[PDB]
């Protein structure tokens, strides 16, 4: 789709079997969800925003639904104000930024 | 034009005087420029993301110019690591995700 920016760019995704709703956020290097469950092995990672850093669990090669487009990769799991689908996974989808 | 995620989306703005280079952002709701000492009336404001929250000063009816695209509106002046171009503006210069 072609998605405006007059609203918050929110779309419902699915992963670990269960649907979330996410912000698409292109001024994000990685993808960030809040506090949840997902299967396998994680490493303790630490990354960055506009108030400091904050500690997170890094989940590799995950299988995640954007809006009906699949992808696959890294995942962190933390203390973000809301669900985050950063730019590893927004290339994968074909998220470009038009004007 | 188009812009790519495989990097930042980082571009060239130009307010008051300067030029500066500013990052593309559909995750932020608003514009928040690093420190610089505008001219005119400001009001305090408090905005949080990952890490908690910085303080900042928000003027309003600035014109900011974006890949030689004008735009006129609220701009955050504070202690951000990077400079965010937001919604309020993206919209203006007519900037959508598309894919
Ligand atoms: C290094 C990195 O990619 N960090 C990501 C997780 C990130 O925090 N991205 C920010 C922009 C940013 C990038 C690098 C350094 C600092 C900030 C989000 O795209 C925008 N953020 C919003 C977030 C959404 C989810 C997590 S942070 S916000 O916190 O910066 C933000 C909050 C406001 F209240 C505001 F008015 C404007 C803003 F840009």
């Amino acid at each position: 789709p072609q998605i405006t920016l007059w609203k918050r760019p929110l779309v419902t995704i699915r992963i670990g079997g269960q649907l979330k709703e996410a912000l698409l956020d292109t001024g994000a290097d990685d993808t960030v969800l809040e506090e949840m469950n997902l299967p396998g092995k994680w490493k303790p990672k630490m990354i960055g925003g506009i108030g400091g850093f904050i500690k997170v669990r890094q989940y590799d090669q995950i299988p995640i639904e954007i809006c009906g487009h699949k992808a696959i990769g890294t995942v962190l799991v933390g203390p973000t104000p809301v669900n985050i689908i950063g730019r590893n996974l927004l290339t994968q989808i074909g998220c470009t930024l038009n004007f």
